[PDB]
DNA sequence: TTAGGATCCTTCAA
DNA sequence: TCTGCCTTTTTTGA
DNA sequence: AAAAGGCAGA
DNA sequence: AGGATCCTAA
């Protein structure tokens, strides 16, 4: 677990509150115990012209990668343990996405117990809804109520 | 009056401006100005109006400027030359993507007195406007230093 | 089964 | 003439 | 985001 | 920005 410089975290928190996204998803999948998987992602988008700024993030954060979609590029961090460490340090400085960050942390902490009980998995799905409600969500499909058909 | 801004504020805000902000220089045709154009310099931060509270707070923090709504979004705007120069002076050290535009704005503001004095000097400052627009993701710009160049009266 | 990655779309919020 | 505000539009860059 | 414009008082 | 869906090593 890298400890990040405070002045870097201050600047990055501002940048993230601007061009960043803290995303939580429920994805249907038949192979998973409760027929769904949780996915958590920290992302920063930039026009591919400024991909260099994202390549620098990779180096400064120490983990994650940059993916180019053509017009725009994304810094992506998904790996659970580094994500938890990163958001823990970032969160105090966030002003617009602080709640989403803290919901992500809470979800991560509950993942072990979420795989053992459908009631617990559902509850955790409800925190995912909460993150989506905080985001400017516009194309969401799978919600905790989708999951609530573990009511079989 | 030359408000002094605090370090942790400037650091966070520099980040946020590199994200959702814009540092804009324009040449506005206007027949009642000395050389038939007015230079306008703007610092702007955009956000969805549901988050206008964040922009209103920027008025309190920067201590000048104002917020306007427009469709589904809001903008903090600072265009007043003396405070804008003071603010960008202190913000610039921490900018990463918009540092050059901020410094060009400062250079422009410092030359304005003597831009009113020579057409050739007015033209050169206009080329600094050009450079800022180049650095930005410019897509609907119309009036450029070249427009100004006649002026060949 | 699980976790992370790869690839792409949708609709704005800049 | 000048300068602080205002008010809308275009096209993405998120 | 990054322009385009307009009005009015000093 | 904020999702969606497919894939495959572990
Ligand atoms: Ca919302
Ligand atoms: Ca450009
Ligand atoms: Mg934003
Ligand atoms: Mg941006
Ligand atoms: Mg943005």
């Amino acid at each position: 677990n890298t400890k990040y410089n405070k002045e870097f975290l201050l600047y990055l928190a501002g940048f993230v509150d601007g061009d960043g996204s803290i995303i939580a998803q429920i994805e249907p999948n038949q192979s998973y115990k409760f027929k769904h998987r949780l996915k958590l992602t920290f992302k920063v988008t930039q026009k591919t012209q400024r991909r260099w700024f994202l390549d620098k993030l990779v180096d400064e954060i120490g983990v994650g990668y940059v993916s180019d979609s053509g017009s725009v590029s994304n810094y992506i961090l998904s790996e659970i343990k580094p994500l938890h460490n990163f958001l823990t340090q970032l969160q105090p400085f966030l002003k617009l996405k602080q709640k989403q960050a803290n919901l992500v942390l809470k979800i991560i902490e509950q993942l072990p117990s979420a795989k053992e009980s459908p009631d617990k998995f559902l509850e955790v799905c409800t925190w995912v809804d909460q993150i989506a409600a905080l985001n400017d969500s516009k194309t969401r499909k799978t919600t905790s109520e989708t999951v609530r058909a573990v009511l079989d």
